[PDB]
């Protein structure tokens, strides 16, 4: 069974924790990756009821199981805070335009 389901993509906790770690590392180092420069702040315009505090940061998680290193980030994201706390897993799948919805 999936720990997180983003549209048709299925993630375990281990996929999440690996993505997140990659992301937080760049963050800590003040480096970015991709044309969209990940990781970058997540404003929470959506108003998700996250249980950890802001600031929030978004980082792609890939259905391939690989760590994001550039190119298309797909639709799914991990959201972490300043404390390397998992805020949640979100996606553009099933959300209009460029909005997000949560993975279930
Ligand atoms: N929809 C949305 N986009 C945000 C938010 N904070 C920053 N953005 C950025 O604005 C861009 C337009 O959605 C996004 O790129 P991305 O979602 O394709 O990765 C996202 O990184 C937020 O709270 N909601
Ligand atoms: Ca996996």
């Amino acid at each position: 069974a999936c720990d997180y389901t983003c549209g048709s993509n299925c993630y375990s906790s281990s996929d999440v924790s690996t993505a997140q770690a990659a992301g937080y590392q760049l963050h800590e180092d003040g480096e970015t990756v991709g044309s969209n420069s990940y990781p970058h702040k997540y404003n929470n315009y959506e108003g998700f009821d996250f249980s950890v505090s802001s600031p929030y940061y978004e980082w792609p998680i890939l259905s391939s199981g690989d760590v994001y290193s550039g190119g298309s980030p797909g639709a799914d994201r991990v959201v972490f805070n300043e404390n390397n706390q998992l805020a949640g897993v979100i996606t553009h799948t099933g959300a209009s335009g460029n909005n997000f919805v949560e993975c279930t």
